[PDB]
């Protein structure tokens, strides 16, 4: 999808892209290192078995589903990699996952939900799939919009992820009462997480170079490196406590859900 | 994908990107408008099964069932998104009108999922890959500038030609089971799926890349029109006709004639 | 994703596009009337029934997933037809399958290994599909990188295909045993193409233009091809005859697994 490219003698003073690669390469490196870390312990936790007891499978493997937080870890850990690969070279590499905002975030994010709706038995997964998907592919556009009218795609953007946010969390509070107290707290942090950071994004795209110029493109790059940190590593590991307890109370203890 | 762009002095007088582009941004507003409300209506349909709007026993609709609804609300999506490339003159970076059928790579597959799943047609995943191949060679030959262009539409009329004639056979299979209700309205969905299908090919020969009877405006028209017959009208009847099935096999139980 | 073009009066001479078009385009024409063959006869054979005595369906219809062999050969194939297009019009063609290297591959062989996983009933098909697609992303990521990068993006595939590779082979044991002697020498055959053909790729890029400089872009294509031709095409025969036998054991006969 590229065009553009690192001039030969480097990126204009004073543009987007004059930014510190050696530091962003550093960061997106730890990233990389954390999230992948992450999915590794996720998945390893996830073949330990049942539950804090480690309950042997009755199959010898785990849900193919059950594996979506560590996968999507794993895959954001590469992603990381890329751009740390990417930054360390001075940006605009033809190969550039930090080039094209957000459009790193149509491959983990979506998944990410359905792992969501997975874990949580939410109705209408392909339904906050496609929602995800779309909210990122409209802000992709939005960020690749030279025009007033990525506030047209942004918009779109809002007009996908507002009644989306308020389905999920409807949602999610007739699956909060279902579970233990254990694992509602599990729970309840990790919905913090995400009803708290998933709006970030929207607020940041107005305040970035490409709204009211308040946040450069560097420090976009180490915001949206944090809140990766937080919103697929902790999400993740949040996740598979969650799933931890709740497999402890219905599969190791076999007791049943307040449903 | 985007290497062109419009011209700053915009784009030259008598090319194929030539184009009204007000009219095309209005037409594809009005296109998103509809289909976005007819696949939010096909959802909210969906969580009201049949004509009685019998509860669910697990309390949610099948996944699978929102496949209509889910590409039409994609569709009209990407029609504001082409609505704003036209209104911003074409050759916008994210344009989803410049690669021809690269948006139908994304509706039409699924569409055709839709289709299998709620006709219980064998093979849902090579129809799927049949439809996902015929599209990308469309995408292919519509950027491809040499002849070779004409091998890949060939290519996908080597995909096409034995698709439509599998699904048609594999359609009448289905037809006899199902009631006569039923049986109406899925006769009125194929006869949109078999005699608008067909016409992207016809309309590739007559299109500037062809014999150059239809200019790429007329070709952003007419297919806005298919769009709104071939995602809309198409995802109504199937709502209309799974609400039939449900009414006669769910809400008064009744067999069909398998 | 396409920048460059052929130039006006043709390929620079001594470049790594300057290659025998029409000798590449014979060769990819004739894998894919072979691949596409290939896959038309597994659909088919499949269609047929199960295993030799083609024993009908109980639902008249195969599995879905027993599909995915000839799907990815037809769709190799497809591409091997479009490869075709693009070497006889010269190269560098806007929709060249040709030109990222291992771009192709991000479509079939994560398939192909998801059909194998299915085939062989192997754990986490997921997390081998997304091993896979990852390694070749790394891969494409590579190809594209001018800079010596791309050493660390192929690094980063070889941390993906090294387990993966280590990870599936184990699990492959574990299946091996399970099956008869007759699978078993069907399974063994098409394992000796899988673990001593994939592997080969990790060592053509050393070799190649973007390592050691000892093979050109054109006997790249031409290994690939051939590579294509018995990682896609032989290695669907031996999984459909495998599919067969399995059949003809457990589906005809109604023996047991040795499991
Ligand atoms: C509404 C909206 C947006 C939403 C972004 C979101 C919701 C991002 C989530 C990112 C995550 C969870 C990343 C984790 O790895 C954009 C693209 C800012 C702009 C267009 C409209
Ligand atoms: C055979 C063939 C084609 C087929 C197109 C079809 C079958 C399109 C269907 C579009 C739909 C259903 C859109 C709905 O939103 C092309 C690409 C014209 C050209 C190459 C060969
Ligand atoms: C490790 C590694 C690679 C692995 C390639 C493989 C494993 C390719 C398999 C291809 C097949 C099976 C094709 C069949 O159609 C690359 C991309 C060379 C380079 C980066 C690291
Ligand atoms: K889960
Ligand atoms: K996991
Ligand atoms: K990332
Ligand atoms: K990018
Ligand atoms: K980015
Ligand atoms: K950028
Ligand atoms: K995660
Ligand atoms: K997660
Ligand atoms: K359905
Ligand atoms: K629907
Ligand atoms: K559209
Ligand atoms: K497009
Ligand atoms: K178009
Ligand atoms: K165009
Ligand atoms: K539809
Ligand atoms: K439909
Ligand atoms: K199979
Ligand atoms: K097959
Ligand atoms: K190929
Ligand atoms: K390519
Ligand atoms: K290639
Ligand atoms: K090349
Ligand atoms: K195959
Ligand atoms: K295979």
């Amino acid at each position: 999808p590229f065009y553009d490219s690192r001039p030969p003698e480097g990126w204009p003073k004073g543009s987007i892209n004059d930014m510190d690669y050696p530091l962003l390469g550093s960061i997106c490196a730890v990233c990389c290192v954390f999230v992948a870390g992450s999915g590794i312990w996720m998945l390893y936790r996830l073949d330990l078995g049942m539950g804090y007891s480690c309950k042997p499978y009755k199959s010898g493997r785990a849900p193919e589903v059950n594996s979506l937080s560590g996968i999507i870890c794993l895959l954001c850990g590469t992603m990381y990699a890329a751009k740390s690969f990417d930054f360390f070279d001075g940006g605009g590499t033809p190969f550039s996952l930090n080039w094209y905002w957000y459009l790193d975030y149509v491959f983990t994010t979506p998944l990410l939900i359905l792992d969501f709706a997975f874990t949580l038995d939410l109705p209408h997964k392909i339904r906050y799939f496609f929602a995800v998907f779309l909210t990122l592919w409209c802000g992709v556009a939005a960020f690749v919009t030279p025009s007033a009218y990525r506030f047209a795609y942004y918009a779109l953007g809002c007009c996908w992820f507002t009644p989306f946010a308020l389905s999920l969390m409807r949602h999610v509070k007739e699956r909060y009462l279902v579970y233990p107290p254990k694992c509602q707290r599990w729970l309840f942090w990790a919905c913090v997480i995400f009803f708290g950071f998933w709006p970030m994004f929207p607020i940041l795209f107005i305040f970035s170079w490409l709204g009211t110029g308040h946040i450069s493109q560097q420090a976009f790059y180490i915001i949206h490196a944090f809140l990766d940190l937080t919103c697929k590593s902790i999400f993740g590991i949040l996740m598979t406590v969650f799933r931890l307890e709740l497999e402890e109370h219905t599969e190791v203890q076999g007791l049943p859900l307040n449903e």
